[PDB]
């Protein structure tokens, strides 16, 4: 018996073990496959993994003497530093010994007489709580690319998500399928290593300067002395990054001072800043939109000195969605052992033993295949799991179409059930979503403490309100184009607005049964 049984260790399950073990003062269990704590910064350990957020953002925003505690080596954090704080965090806060690791759960059913969850390992271990805290990610099962004969390469053949340790590069012929924001880090961190790298693009993507700089002890000391109002920001902004957010229209200043803006971005570095810092129209008029991408278009034809690579790596297509970030990709390309494949215009057709053939006939000879291929949508790691809530319904069937929720933190048919960075959550750096999510989660379970309610359960109304309230706002921007509604876009300050309004009204929208 517990009161909350929480699935994930990283930043999201971590901080939920945090506030409800030793704030509400409940017995807490959580569960992950993984050895250590971490998530995702335990998991992939590929070369070049990189922090999208700032460092002294990307992390814990409670605990104000780990922030003073804080380590700010670097402008922006490894997945090494990264995994390095979370272990530090468990330590401080002795979190492991409520942590079983290398536990996976295989099914969480929920008992409607009992109004408890019944939770099961893939070892058979029946654990039950009166609460579920889903802490799973935004990413599901890595994605590998359906090609011909992938399984009759002989030589080195690893998903980004699967990096083994010890891999050298000395000497060999690499290829890298997949250039999006994974494959970029690849690509520009292992490209000086191999003897020859092929680089298979399917869909060329822009990127920006991340501008990852070392931390003098004197940019790290005025950080730390200004935290709280650095924090105050954060909950005050779209996005959480740390950026003056802009609201100067595109094409409001002259073709010069346009220009002085975009460059004043890119120097600094970093996607977020480079979309939203410069103005504040570029996600939602196109022909602002179209101003930001003929700026990086520039750019690419500047740094790479071949005009028909260059070519080959300007995108055709809106600048939207998640922006991509790089630490000297673009430049790869110049190298003399850089060969870049466009498998739009040439796909791959096979994999043999030692090589991958393109539809022209051209073997390539590799040594190694990296696959940065990406992962499966938020709602595969749900319906991953055999969760079954009202009447039975599993997760599988209720998301057939896609993830919907109430406030991306409950979903109708599964009482006393709470996601963490859930679906249809909001569009901001994480620790700070996670946070929000996690401290209306806890009080939301403190009150029903007070007030004896043993279940909470979203009404398909106010699921179905919340599907309306993200509709409508992506609407509004290029982002409904470009590459059930998966997240609010709104904004962080919004967002904490949006669910205030929902605790200081009786916790609008939820069915609370008393006993
Ligand atoms: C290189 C990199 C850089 C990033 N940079 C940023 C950034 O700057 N800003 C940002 O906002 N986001 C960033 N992200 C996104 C990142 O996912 C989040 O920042 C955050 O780390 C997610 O934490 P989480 O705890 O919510 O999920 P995760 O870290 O994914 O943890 C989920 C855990 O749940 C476990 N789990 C799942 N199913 C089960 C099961 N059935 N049984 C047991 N355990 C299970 C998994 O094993 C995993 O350990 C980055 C991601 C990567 C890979
Ligand atoms: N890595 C990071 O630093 C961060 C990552 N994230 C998120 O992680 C998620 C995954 O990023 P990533 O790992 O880059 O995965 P992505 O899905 O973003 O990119 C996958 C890449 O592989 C290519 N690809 C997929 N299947 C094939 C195929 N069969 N043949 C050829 N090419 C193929 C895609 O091309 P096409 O475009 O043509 O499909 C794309 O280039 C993204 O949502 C990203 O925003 C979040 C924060 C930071």
């Amino acid at each position: 018996d517990f009161d909350a049984i929480i699935i994930g260790a990283g930043f999201g399950g971590l901080y939920s073990l945090k506030k409800l073990r030793d704030d509400f003062n409940l017995k807490v269990r959580a569960f992950d496959r993984a050895t250590e704590v971490g998530g995702t910064w335990f998991w992939n350990q590929y070369p070049g993994a990189l922090s999208d957020s700032e460092t002294h953002l990307y992390c814990y925003s409670w605990d104000k003497e780990l922030l003073q505690e804080m380590e700010i080596k670097r402008k922006y954090i490894s997945q090494p530093d990264v995994l390095a704080y979370l272990k530090r965090v468990a330590d401080k806060h002795d979190l492991r010994k409520d942590i079983q690791f290398e536990t996976g759960i295989r099914s969480a059913y929920f008992d409607e007489e009992n109004s408890f969850w019944n939770v099961t390992t893939e070892n058979d271990e029946k654990f039950t709580a009166r609460f579920l805290i889903t802490a799973l990610g935004p990413l599901s099962s890595p994605h590998l690319p359906v090609i011909k004969g992938i399984e009759t390469f002989k030589g080195e053949l690893h998903h980004t998500s699967r990096w083994p340790k010890d891999v050298t590069f000395s000497g060999k012929r690499v290829g890298v399928i997949g250039t999006g924001s994974t494959g970029v880090q690849v690509i520009t961190a292992i490209a000086s290593q191999v003897k020859h790298l092929t680089v298979f693009q399917r869909s060329a993507q822009y990127s920006v300067p991340i501008g990852n700089v070392v931390m003098s002890e004197t940019d790290v000391a005025k950080i730390k002395e200004n935290y709280d109002q650095i924090w105050e920001n954060v909950w005050n902004s779209a996005l959480g990054y740390g950026l003056n957010e802009s609201t100067l229209p595109t094409m409001s200043v002259s073709a010069e001072e346009r220009d002085k803006i975009f460059e004043k971005a890119w120097q600094e570095g970093g996607g977020f800043r480079f979309m939203f810092e410069t103005f504040g129209d570029i996600a939602v008029d196109e022909t602002a939109n179209i101003e930001a991408q003929n700026f990086i278009k520039k750019k690419i034809s500047e740094i790479v000195k071949d005009p028909f690579v260059a070519k080959k790596l300007t995108p055709t297509d809106l600048y939207a969605c998640r922006p991509l970030c790089d630490s000297g990709y673009y430049e790869i390309f110049n190298r003399d052992n850089v060969s870049l494949e466009d498998v739009k215009a040439n796909p791959i057709v096979e994999i043999k033993e030692d090589c991958v053939v393109t539809a022209d006939g051209v073997e390539h000879k590799l040594d190694m295949l990296i696959c940065a291929t990406g992962f499966d949508a938020v709602d595969g790691s749900y319906k991953r799991i055999d969760i079954r809530g009202k009447d039975g319904i599993s997760i599988k069937d209720h998301w057939k179409d896609g993830p919907n929720s109430y406030l991306g933190m409950m979903v109708s048919n599964f009482p006393n059930m709470f996601m963490v960075f859930g679906p249809n959550g909001p569009l901001a750096n994480s620790p700070p979503i996670i946070e929000t999510q996690v401290r209306w989660i806890a009080d939301l379970i403190g009150y029903a403490e007070d007030h004896q309610i043993n279940q909470i359960e979203a009404t398909k109304d106010a699921v179905d309100n919340w599907t309306n309230t993200c509709s409508d706002i992506a609407n509004k921007t290029l982002f409904a184009k470009a590459k059930t509604v998966y997240l609010y876009m709104g904004g962080l300050k919004e967002y904490r607005n949006q669910i205030s309004e929902v605790s200081n009204n009786n916790y609008k929208g939820c069915l609370l049964k008393q006993s």
